[PDB]
């Protein structure tokens, strides 16, 4: 049982996927992505239920690669909302994307808390998500 | 000859955000010119935007990947988001598909510099602030 995993089209995976999992294994994390990564066909609540039932917290990429798979409402607010142990565990980050493209493609996200990685350096995710990590799980 | 707007860009750029922007703003009313703006490597930016605002009232520059990996210099940027004309800053970053490390790593001096964003602000939230902005100094 590990920490963290990252699921993310597979656009997104030797760039900010390879580097947000560096970075939170630099801070003591074990986080994995390889398997997560979602391909044209694959299903969305199959992946983040593979990963919920072996780490903690799933992270998704919200990119343009991952929000022109064209999940269904249900797809995506099922994922934002997903609970374990008690809290909520799934953690979208937007990253080099409009918010117009949001709104065409994944309209349910455009409310929904995220981190993004115009406003945040890794350093600012990581600080971020270790704290969520200890208020959790200490 | 006048117009409202340029907008200065990367040509990476110049067929999405920049004709987007372009259209939501002339279907709004105002005049943009950009044919002339695109940027590239050995480009005086201090120059582009003398001639930019030789017949426009603002410059918006898109601030994406593409812009920033041309390794503007400080004071090329300092320069560009400090320009004033009739009183009042006239240039207007637009930060686009890019990270805050990419800016720290290749335009670090732009991190700090008030910016609209198209992650958090659609072309509608922009295309108000510059209404906003541009009836305030010339109605």
């Amino acid at each position: 049982q590990y920490d963290f995993f990252i699921s993310h089209a597979s656009e997104d995976k030797d760039d900010i996927v390879r580097d947000l999992a560096e970075a939170l294994r630099n801070n003591g994390f074990e986080v994995w992505y390889d398997e997560f990564e979602l391909k044209i066909g694959d299903s969305l609540r199959k992946k983040i239920d593979y990963g919920l039932s072996n780490a903690n917290y799933g992270i998704v990429i919200i990119s343009p690669s991952f929000v022109k798979k064209n999940w269904t409402e249900y797809e995506l607010n099922g994922m934002v909302a997903r609970e374990m142990n008690g809290h909520k565990v799934i953690l979208p980050i937007w990253h080099k994307i409009t918010k117009d493209e949001v709104l065409r493609f994944s309209p349910s996200l455009a409310d929904k808390l995220a981190l993004n990685t115009s406003i945040h350096t890794i350093d600012d995710i990581v600080e971020n998500l270790k704290n969520l990590h200890h208020h959790h799980h200490h």
